């Protein structure tokens, strides 16, 4: 695995011990061979789990999720997928890692896709080795992979709204259930209906995941209601998964706006990861997977692959060369390598709009490529009437940095900035000049 020019896909089934057994073996071999190594965790939660699995090995934890300060002598770095891509974009030295390990390497957030592109390009160039750890490599067609224990798979209608009757199987269960919903708003309605029926519910989404995930250990619960973020190595003591088999797809229309299309079917990889939350204990056979729809390859034309190209066009590789997407996922977007390469000052703007601005990649790119500076928020207010953002069926309003009340009407509309109350609150704060 550890030889230059090799990319290994460690595609053991879910719970086969890729993180807890195989990763520490790889790290011990890497240190023996003096390979400068990076380990990429999808989340802070997984970063903390890795520290436990690697405890006592010389690993630098480039994350505040782990309260160990680096001794200085480590040649193994551990950071999140997003942190890797972020450091590549910033005017900060990232070492030439000889060995690049990505855990949960199926993660389809733009920074993860970009990280795979950069790493796989380095391996193709003969510069490095890589290991991508995932039960579900890109374009897997198998939603029902092997498990540590037999799973009971049932195709069943799954509610996506509050229900009064017709779904007794949902609440008649005594065990713990992980329920995958297509969106935060959809989870909120299901969570409220379960709470009304006397159930204890924890909700997880990207913005809440570190804080809320701790509740699954610290409090008793009957249901976890989660978006797709729990596909990225989130482990639960559960005996049932309920899977809507639905997700939202960000889609760029006419190069000019992003909508959240769907809900629509998940990929086979997503379905397999959702199911793979259960069947993990060889001593507890007959965990249940209830699924409410089919799969489809809805990553085709999904904005995250175009966003990954926008990141990779803006990462230095060598002279004017630009990293390609990892070959198995490179057809998910129709893009020209280099089309989104920005001049130095616009690139800096692009980076800050993502890092400090917390804007989606696509929207950051529109603003930076227009020659707008990071603090210039006029574009938040000067869009067409149909770009008006609504809050409880009235236009959303903010006080501008000038102290004027204005309707929020961005020049470029990206539905992710108002997908839920928390998103819209953040975007209002941005439009107001508050970060
Ligand atoms: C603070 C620490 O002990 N390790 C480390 C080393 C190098 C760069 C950044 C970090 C921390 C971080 O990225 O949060």
């Amino acid at each position: 695995m550890l030889k230059k020019k090799q990319l290994t896909v460690l595609d053991l089934h879910p719970g086969a011990g890729k993180t807890r057994r195989v990763l520490p073996e790889i790290v011990r071999e890497a240190i023996k061979k003096r390979l400068r190594t990076v380990i990429l965790a999808p989340t802070r939660v997984v970063a903390a789990e890795m520290e436990e699995a690697l405890r006592g090995l010389p690993v630098r934890y480039m994350t505040t999720a782990v309260n160990v300060t680096h001794s200085g002598t480590e040649i193994v770095d551990l950071m999140c997928h997003a942190t890797f891509t972020s450091r590549l974009l910033q005017p900060i030295r990232v070492p030439n890692y000889n060995l690049n390990i990505m855990d949960e390497a199926h993660f389809t957030d733009p920074s993860s896709i970009a990280a795979r592109g950069y790493i796989s390009t380095r391996v193709e160039m003969g510069e490095a080795a890589a290991i991508f750890m995932t039960a579900t490599p890109p374009g897997t067609r198998d939603a029902f992979p092997d498990s540590n224990s037999p799973i009971m798979d049932t195709e069943v209608e799954v509610p996506e709204r509050a229900w009064s009757s017709g779904f007794d199987w949902v609440t008649d269960h005594s065990g713990k259930t992980v329920w995958f919903v297509p969106s935060v708003r959809n989870g909120n309605e299901i969570a409220a209906c379960l709470t009304k029926a006397g159930k204890r519910v924890i909700q997880l989404s990207r913005k809440t995941f570190e804080t809320e995930f701790q509740k699954t250990k610290n409090q008793e619960w009957d249901f976890v209601i989660t978006t797709d973020i729990s596909e990225m190595g989130a482990n639960f003591k559960a005996d049932r998964v309920i899977d809507s088999r639905r997700c939202l797809k960000p889609v760029i229309l006419d190069g000019e706006r992003v909508i959240l299309a769907g809900p629509m079917p998940v990929t086979h990889a997503s379905a397999a990861q959702r199911r793979g939350r259960i069947g993990r204990n060889p001593n507890k056979p007959g965990d249940e997977y209830m699924y409410g729809g089919g799969c489809a390859e809805t990553d085709e034309g999904h904005a995250h692959w175009l966003e990954a190209r926008m990141l990779l066009d803006n990462i230095y590789l060598q002279d004017g060369l630009i990293a390609s997407l990892y070959r198995p996922e490179a057809d998910k977007v129709a893009a020209i390598e280099g089309e989104f390469k920005l001049r130095t000052e616009q690139r800096k703007t692009f980076v800050e709009l993502m890092k400090r601005g917390d804007l989606p990649v696509w929207l950051a790119y529109q603003v930076a490529s227009a020659g707008i500076t990071y603090t210039d928020r006029r574009w938040c207010f000067d869009g067409t009437t149909n770009n008006t953002i609504m809050e409880d069926s009235v236009p959303a309003e903010v006080w501008t940095k000038y102290g004027e009340k204005r309707v929020l009407k961005p020049r470029w509309m990206d539905a992710r900035v108002c997908s839920d109350h928390a998103a819209l609150k953040s975007f209002k704060e941005f439009a107001a000049g508050k970060r």
